[PDB]
């Protein structure tokens, strides 16, 4: 909510590139391209929708 | 209400766009979004299944 | 679509039409019977037993015939 | 500068950023909404519904906020 | 690739000329050349707005 | 093309007087200063860039 929203906000807008890790262990790697309270869509080579509730963190790369 | 996942969801169906979806428990699915609600997914392959989103981890379009 | 207007009358139709389905769980077993009953959590499937299950274990339900 | 090095990261960071916008067209009416998507011809702006506006239509794009 | 109009458009640009750009509906908007591309150009004043080229008639500068 | 770009250089050359109509109904006047693909810059008090797409009719005084 008050920290989850205009965090990734600004990585959005700074277009700072992220590693999402999975709760399965899955690392995945790109740009948040948008989000909402469910969502995070994360863009490389492919667009992908991915669901927060899969997601175990959110690792910034600067 | 903000939502994100609905609009994208709603593209993917009308424009019947192959999708991947991963399960969190690591198996693929593969089809096209017949329809989708608040907590489900209609997946369509040679079969019409129901996918609950809590058992989903990513949804990989084949084109965006 | 919004809500639950996917998923409460895709439901309905097998558990009244009496189709038989597979039901996959997130840890991977799978379950088989007819849709008995269900509510906001939970779905009864009748095969030998009647057994509740819980839809937050479920990952998939698929019918045998459309 | 070249191409469209400058319109599509200039409508990109709009579109990812859900900046509302007002597009001005040729004809003197302005629409608004948000960027929902766009090609090499067209925008899709989102206002009460999603709206398809031809590029050639447009004379000027006025963000709400830089 | 023979331009007049790219290195016209970049002096304006770097010397921050203000310029009046006429709209082929007769608009006149003023401001100056933030940056440019094939297709649009990035006027600013008060605020920072995108004019597409085809939408343009002339642009004059307050001194060449 | 074949035609346009030798009738214009020409004018340019000669420092012909024209009269450049624009399809909104505007008439300009000046000389032909220099031209490319797209625009024709055109001096008079002032020095012009005027797009062709803008353009209906280039009339010259002699």
């Amino acid at each position: 909510q008050s920290l989850q929203d205009p965090w990734l906000n600004a990585l959005r807008r700074e277009r700072v590139p992220v590693s999402i890790y999975l709760v399965n262990g899955i690392k995945l790697q790109g740009q948040i391209e948008s989000f909402d309270q469910f969502v995070i869509l994360l863009k490389n080579t492919v667009s992908q929708m991915v669901y927060k509730h899969a997601i175990s963190t959110v690792v910034p790369s600067r």
